[PDB]
């Protein structure tokens, strides 16, 4: 009788686990995703010598059109009115005492310009090789300790994620039926309180990634936002909801901490070409959307049943051999 | 004799389905893809007060260098010569009667600037809190009903998709051998007539995604272009061709319809910093390239044969048990 | 005795191959990746009529903030001070003898502007239809044979790849423990000599992709950089290292060789709107990061053991049938 008992255990396993837990009766399809991101919020940076400068979405989001991976500027160093000319290079490229030390040409690594070959004063104490390039050279030694856009903590990120399961011809948007005009007006995403609001406060996103916004704001950082669409299309499509998880690890001990990049805003003034060089420290938000849809299909159902019978057949042989040797 | 009959059925299944349909004799490798997109076409927008403005690829493609996900501008709202200053904020941030209602600071959500705390006239009828920020504030209430770049319907998208199967060291470009200089000159992609022309008319792409370009043009939209490379490398490499499928669902009832973003073109005029704010309504084309290559390999062939023998062994046991109990 | 001999062979197979080589005792999880790219190096282009122009990271990287897919400019054609006006279109849009040939409107394909309908002289020998658009029209017929930014060969690409295995809560950066401040100062990645230095010389990357930088520099190109994280988390996390492989095939015979795009730098001079049109020929670097982590888990271990017993049970039946029929 114990022989058939195992058969029931195998039958329970197949039905309970393979046929039900793993949804063996369902076929699976990946998704194709499109992510639209809009940032709302504004930061003001009043440099002691420069009047209050405002930074809206058009100025602190890179790229402006948005992408799966986009950068929100949280701190910057600006070299205003850079012009192509001769000037002393940054001392990070070497410090010279006389023109003999400087060699005409271009530095082998991290070149700042075309070295003329004569030493010139970078400042009163330090003399550096004269280069041809964007002048004055960028001085990014002093990152602002309170991030100039630390107010980006309260910026709101609206993630509009349109997914499709092409095999099942099911289109879903992360703005699920629950999300309405009233929610989009005042809702801020919370992992438990508002798990479906597609408006994310950047500080909350960074905090839920296991990171500190104040630390990430100063020198930039990385936050990974995963949107998971695990949907059972055998149920009403309204249950096909996204799951948001935030990822990131900022170790100050780790070398090259944070994220930064340089971009320039070229302009012409007084019939001369100038540019504003910005070393933008910012949090790169990588929005990775993954998921699978499961819809009942007869072909996986039959193969799962066939696999269950095959498992049953193997188990009966194993029980037969077991009883013989024991 | 029925015992061996089932054996043939299992043998037919293994050979016919596992060994041939599923190509069990082949090993499989994913692909690494690079997508190059070039947009050709031009739109002219003659505002009643502003002379005819032309929009070529450098101006309506975001990003200009292109990407797997890029935006073609189909409609825009422009705030010309925005300057950082004091002005009335947009009424969407609140309408005030007196300065008492306004509070100095920054709005908690969708902040437009630094509220000075005194109510000022946004226009004759409506007074809004004075803010410091980009002035005049954007008025995006009236989206142009005929899209300013509705001529983007006839824009041509050239998708240059270079894929590689690194395991098989096979490199393919969507410009297949069939595609030649004469085709690239006049061909427009059609799902059946010209299924290999890599030049796609945007209107056709939107139409084949199940969407209406006129609707998507006004408020933006999303079109997913999937390039599938299902190649059997046992055949000549010339048969490794891409398959293009277009995806998208635009529901006007759905909240936040379409896609839009704001970008600015900063410039200096009369020794003052200005910017042109554009609320760009556009169709975000997400080009997702997937696929797998199958090349004959002895190791999968042996395992498939071994699996077939294993299936044969299980089937014989099942037939044995069947005949006993029946 | 040969019966049990096969049992050992199956036991060796399960333990040796399934349980050990394929790490059946381990569960597997994909990774979520964020790629930060910084380009260092400078190129100078001294046009015979235009003074030496320098190109630093802010000017030759598209997008400036970087992405998984980014473009490093290696050659460009510039149309300076384009303004919206009437002028002769490029002869690629058609050559006319009289105004009768030109038709007012817009060309059906590759439109350059709004044709006024009167033929005008493009140059002394050739007359083309007058259009309204960006003037003077781009003349990209003569790509510079020595690429203007062929010095991009010695540009250094710093790939900062932060990955996470969310199931295992393991965060890794391609700046592995071996990589320190001293390495990041002077190291250049080599496939064998320095396989962990995250600073890549562009010439080396193109060369290791099977391509010639001089060829790719002139007309652009594509290089795929794959970062593979195949990590066994049963071992210390310091062994979770990335593997870099470079992919690309440049066939001059292939149609549409290379990669190029057009972007504009709009500016206002003398109270008039102008733009600098750049046809940027560049190498698009697609950084695809993939990999899987394997950590010992009891559930895969039991199923692998159960599968091994199942394989053992099937093998015993096959040996039984074999001995009967033979
Ligand atoms: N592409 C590159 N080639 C060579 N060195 C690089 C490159 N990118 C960064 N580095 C160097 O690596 C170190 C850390 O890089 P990281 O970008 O995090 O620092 P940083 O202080 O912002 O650098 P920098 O101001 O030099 O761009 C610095 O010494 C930086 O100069
Ligand atoms: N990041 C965000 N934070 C908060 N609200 C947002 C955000 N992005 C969009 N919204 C709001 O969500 C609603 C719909 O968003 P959507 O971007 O589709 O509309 P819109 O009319 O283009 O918005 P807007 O002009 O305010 O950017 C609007 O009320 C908009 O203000
Ligand atoms: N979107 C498009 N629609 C139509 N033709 C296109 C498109 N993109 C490129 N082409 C044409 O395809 C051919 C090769 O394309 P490719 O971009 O490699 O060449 P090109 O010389 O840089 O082109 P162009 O200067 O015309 O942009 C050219 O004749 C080009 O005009
Ligand atoms: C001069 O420059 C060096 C290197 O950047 C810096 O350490 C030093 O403090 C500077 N001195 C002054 C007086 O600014
Ligand atoms: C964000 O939270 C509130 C705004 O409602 C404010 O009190 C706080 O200071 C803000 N923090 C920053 C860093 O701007
Ligand atoms: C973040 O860092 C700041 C300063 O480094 C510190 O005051 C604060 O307690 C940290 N944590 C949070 C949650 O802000
Ligand atoms: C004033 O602004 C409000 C809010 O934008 C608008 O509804 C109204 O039509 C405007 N009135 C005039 C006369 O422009
Ligand atoms: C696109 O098709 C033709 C151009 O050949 C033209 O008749 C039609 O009006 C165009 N449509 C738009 C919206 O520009
Ligand atoms: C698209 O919409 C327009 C106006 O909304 C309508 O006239 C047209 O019939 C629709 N369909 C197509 C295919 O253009
Ligand atoms: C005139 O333009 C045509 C077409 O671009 C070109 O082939 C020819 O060489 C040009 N002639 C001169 C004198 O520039
Ligand atoms: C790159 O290599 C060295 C620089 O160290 C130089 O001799 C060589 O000419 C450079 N090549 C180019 C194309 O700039
Ligand atoms: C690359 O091309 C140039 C010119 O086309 C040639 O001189 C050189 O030998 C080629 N190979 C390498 C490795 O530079
Ligand atoms: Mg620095
Ligand atoms: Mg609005
Ligand atoms: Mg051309």
């Amino acid at each position: 009788v114990i022989f058939r008992l195992i058969q029931l255990v195998v039958l329970v396993y197949v039905i309970g686990w393979v046929f039900l837990y793993e949804k063996g009766y369902q076929t699976s399809s990946g998704l194709i995703s499109s992510v639209s991101v809009k940032l709302k919020g504004l930061a003001v940076t009043q440099l002691p010598g420069l009047g209050p400068q405002v930074w809206d979405v058009a100025d602190y989001v890179f790229p402006a059109q948005g992408d799966n991976s986009f950068v929100v500027m949280t701190n910057f160093i600006v070299t205003p009115k850079q012009t192509q000319g001769y000037c002393a290079e940054h001392p990070e490229g070497g410090i010279c005492k006389e023109d003999s030390g400087c060699t005409p040409g271009k530095a082998k690594r991290k070149a700042q310009g075309i070295r003329t070959g004569k030493c010139v004063a970078f400042n009163d104490t330090v003399k550096t090789c004269e280069i041809f390039g964007w002048c004055p050279v960028e001085v990014d030694d002093d990152i602002p300790r309170p991030a100039l856009l630390r107010e980006a903590e309260n910026f709101t990120l609206f993630i509009k994620n349109s997914i499709s399961f092409p095999r099942f011809k099911v289109n879903r948007r992360n703005l699920v039926e629950e999300v309405n005009a009233a929610h989009m007006k005042t809702c801020l995403f919370h992992k438990t309180l508002h798990p479906l609001c597609p408006v994310f406060q950047l500080g909350y996103v960074v905090q839920e990634s296991g990171q500190n916004f104040s630390t990430l704001a100063e020198k930039g950082g990385v936050v990974g936002i995963t949107i998971d669409w695990h949907c059972d299309l055998d149920w009403h499509v309204r249950h096909c909801r996204p799951i948001y998880e935030f990822h990131g690890l900022y170790e100050e001990k780790n070398l090259s901490p944070g994220f930064n990049f340089r971009f320039a805003r070229h302009f012409v003034e007084n019939g001369t070409n100038y540019r504003h060089l910005f070393k933008v420290f910012g949090i790169r938000f990588d929005i990775l959307v993954d998921g699978k849809a499961g819809k009942f299909d007869i072909i996986p159902t039959m193969t799962t049943i066939g696999s269950g019978i095959g498992i049953f057949g193997v188990a009966t042989v194993l029980c037969d051999l077991l009883l013989l040797h024991i």
